């Protein structure tokens, strides 16, 4: 009962702790590198930092107010009272956060300008490159420019979740609804900006990752799904990479010894193709893609995988009724024969989570972060780089066969984790299930 409301508070904390460290990848670490190298024109430095710094200020103050209250929580008997309550802190900052919306609206403009600056300036591209290599850069650099607006959502989500196990009679009930309504209209205003950014980000990433392809980023192209399938060739079924956008189908070329597995071979426009499910090819889970002037047959790793790629193709071909010219997620797909949809991203993002838990040779306490379908391992809540990582596509959360332990299974790889509480136990295996 009362415990459930407290663990949400701690949830807000741990995640805010990770958020502030996320922001520090830019405002601390990336900043210095730009100064030491001065490959970034001052206009872009202003545009970048005039819009992240002020946000970072607020949050640093906010984390303080939180973790303090959280300390006064678990306190005398004639005061607590207002020690076991957080709706007041939230209500304040929420109605105070709305004043930063103007800053957020330009994140689509910062991710945009960095890109052009990177391509037209050769020195900055080099700098940018080496910096994404550093252990501090545990996710792609672009991914961080996203988190500010995404964080706004996470308050809406968490505040929502508080009004769930709350009812009239609690001191912190009237405040939360005012707070929730305050953040809900904050996210509303930027909901358009958010989706526009989340997509620009994915296109701007792929643009880099893939070799050969140019002009992939466009005001129109939305990303449907990326993933791995076996193209039918004269030598046999061969693994290849497919990237389905709203207006074409990108696929990967023949694998050469020592070359990239992510060189784009050609695209197949969506006007006007048909996909037709395959004969005794049914067991092979293959279907056939008749394009306007090329035709391919292709096998899915499993049956559901096929139905996904098909349903997504067909529904995308109907919906389409400068010219493209010729261990992240894309890599985890190549090594596990799977795919990830635009729908999955929004389900690994809404399911982000930080916390402390143990990991059985011999129970080992680590601080774990779950973003981007991947677990990141720290020894302290305060380190600036992950000690280890573990991507989770194709991992299944079950109980074994201590107390309150869940296990991750994948082929021969078996890991075990323990949470302190029992609520926080049902929450960890929850989010991992919702990013799978």
């Amino acid at each position: 009962m009362e415990d459930e409301a407290y663990f949400i508070a701690k949830e807000i904390l741990a995640t805010e702790r990770t958020y502030l460290k996320d922001l520090e990848v830019i405002t601390v670490w990336f900043r210095s590198v730009l100064i030491k190298e001065e490959a970034m024109p001052a206009a872009l430095m202003a545009l970048l930092f005039s819009n992240i710094d002020p946000v970072y200020e607020f949050h640093r103050g906010f984390l303080h107010e939180v973790e303090q209250r959280l300390a006064l929580w678990e306190s005398s008997a004639h005061l607590k009272g207002d020690h076991q309550r957080i709706g007041d802190i939230l209500l304040r900052n929420m109605r105070q956060l709305k004043e930063f919306t103007s800053y957020f609206q330009r994140h689509d403009e910062v991710l945009t300008e960095l890109e052009k600056a990177t391509k037209h300036c050769k020195k900055l591209e080099a700098v940018y490159k080496e910096f994404e290599l550093q252990k501090v850069c545990y996710l792609p650099l672009n991914t961080f420019l996203l988190k500010p607006v995404q964080r706004l959502v996470h308050y809406r989500l968490l505040l929502s979740r508080l009004c769930a196990h709350y009812s009239p009679g609690h001191r912190d009930y009237a405040d939360c609804h005012e707070a929730l309504k305050a953040i809900t209209e904050v996210t509303t205003e930027l909901q358009q900006s958010l989706t526009r950014l989340e997509n620009l980000q994915k296109l701007t990433e792929l643009q880099r990752d893939l070799v050969g392809v140019e002009n992939l980023i466009a005001p129109g192209r939305e990303f449907i799904r990326e993933g791995c399938l076996h193209k039918l060739t004269k030598k046999g079924l061969q693994q290849r990479m497919f990237f389905l956008f709203s207006d074409m189908l990108l696929y990967t070329s023949k694998s050469v010894t020592g070359a990239s597995h992510f060189r784009i071979r050609g695209f197949l426009p969506l006007r006007g193709m048909l996909v037709e499910e395959s004969n005794e090819w049914s067991v092979l889970h293959c279907f056939t893609i008749y394009a306007a002037q090329k035709t391919i047959v292709v096998a899915a790793s499993t049956r559901l995988e096929k139905e996904k790629w098909m349903q997504d193709l067909n529904a995308a071909i109907q919906a389409a009724k400068p010219p493209v010219l010729l261990n992240t997620t894309m890599h985890v797909c190549w090594y596990r024969n799977t795919s990830v949809s635009r729908a999955d991203h929004s389900a690994a993002v809404e399911n982000q989570l930080s916390g402390y838990l143990l990991r059985k040779n011999g129970w080992q306490k680590l601080w774990v972060v779950f973003t981007n379908f991947c677990l990141f391992f720290y020894k302290t809540h305060q380190d600036d780089y992950p000690l280890a990582s573990l991507p989770l596509l194709g991992y299944s959360v079950s109980l074994p066969r201590k107390d309150y332990v869940f296990k991750l299974q994948f082929k021969s790889h078996v890991y075990f984790f323990r949470a302190e509480s029992k609520y926080t136990f049902e929450r960890w295996m929850d989010v991992i299930k919702r990013a799978s």
